[PDB]
């Protein structure tokens, strides 16, 4: 069970934008209360970095986000689960708390071990992933 994303995954911010390769300890990100659904801006305590030749390929709303085949992402009134149980049309939920849709998964095994990336949040445990910034957990 690695959770992490691969390089050029982008990250919601105050200010807009970040690759998930650049996010540093101290810098902030928004983070959607899974509780209440309030919307915050939280800070990073550590940012760590994997290896990996296993490979998951989820379409969201059009947005592809790569993950980890363990990685946790929130479903509209059921909660979280892993990215390689989910299927296709099943719901997701954005940094609003609004409802997205599966359009695709997909798998490979790499040819040479991938860097991959995640972080934890100061005091919230969730962060947004991916232009259409889709809710997973820390």
């Amino acid at each position: 069970s690695m959770k992490a994303f691969v390089a050029g995954t982008m990250i919601l911010t105050a200010t807009g934008l970040v690759a998930i390769e650049n996010i540093k300890a101290g810098d902030k990100v928004i983070a959607t209360n899974p509780e209440t659904f309030e919307v915050a801006e939280k800070t990073v305590l550590e940012t760590y970095v994997r290896e990996t030749t296993e490979l998951l390929h989820l379409t969201i709303g059009g947005e592809v986000i790569k993950t980890t085949f363990d990685h946790p992402f929130y479903v509209k009134d059921v909660g979280f689960v892993e990215a390689g149980k989910l299927q296709v049309g099943d719901k997701l939920l954005d940094s609003r708390g609004n409802v997205l849709v599966v359009e695709e998964k997909k798998l490979e095994i790499a040819d040479k071990p991938v860097k991959v990336y995640n972080f934890k949040v100061d005091d919230f445990h969730t962060y947004h992933v991916g232009d259409n910034e889709v809710l997973v957990h820390n």
